[PDB]
């Protein structure tokens, strides 16, 4: 996975999200002190390109451990999850709901069982919102995690 030199406009994307004209989900106000990640929709398998400190701390993973991976690794206490695999700890419909939303650039909000690096189970109230870059096309997805 490639990462933008000098980083991502996380604050600008938060503002874009808070200002979005027809919010389909209730997110409320958010900021950089929240558990959030940004994933790149135009790299293979939608890799994490940015993780906030609060995400790293909620999950127990380091920046080196998370960047460049699809976030589905959180769905197993091993951190090992193949795409299209049936999940042991998440129901199929929730997984499919997330995938379809992301593919359609549709906002979605789910509750999913996730696991910290130490294997501790937690319930993740997850909101994903697509984000337009400077071209005006949907390029990223910003995910907001709550425990
Ligand atoms: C911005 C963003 C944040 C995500 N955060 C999480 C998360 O915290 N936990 C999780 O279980 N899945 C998360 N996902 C969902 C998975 O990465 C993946 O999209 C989901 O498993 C459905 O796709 P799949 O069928 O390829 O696995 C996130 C996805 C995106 C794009």
């Amino acid at each position: 996975t490639l990462y933008a030199p000098g980083g991502y406009d996380i604050m600008g994307y938060l503002i874009q999200i808070m200002n979005r004209p027809n919010p389909q989900v209730e997110l409320g106000p958010v900021d950089t002190s929240c558990a959030l990640i940004l994933c790149d929709l135009k790299q293979k398998d939608t890799p994490i390109v940015y993780a906030s400190e609060a995400f790293l701390y909620m999950t127990g993973y380091s920046n080196a451990e998370v960047l460049g991976r699809n976030c589905r690794f959180l769905q197993s206490p091993d951190g090992m999850v193949k795409p299209k695999s049936t999940r042991k700890y998440v129901d199929s419909n929730t997984i499919n709901t997330m995938r379809k939303a992301i593919d359609r650039n549709a906002e979605v909000q789910v509750e999913v069982v996730n696991f910290k690096k130490n294997g501790q189970r937690f319930v993740n109230f997850l909101t994903m919102i697509p984000v337009r870059d400077e071209t005006g096309e949907y390029r990223y997805s910003m995910g907001f995690q709550c425990e």
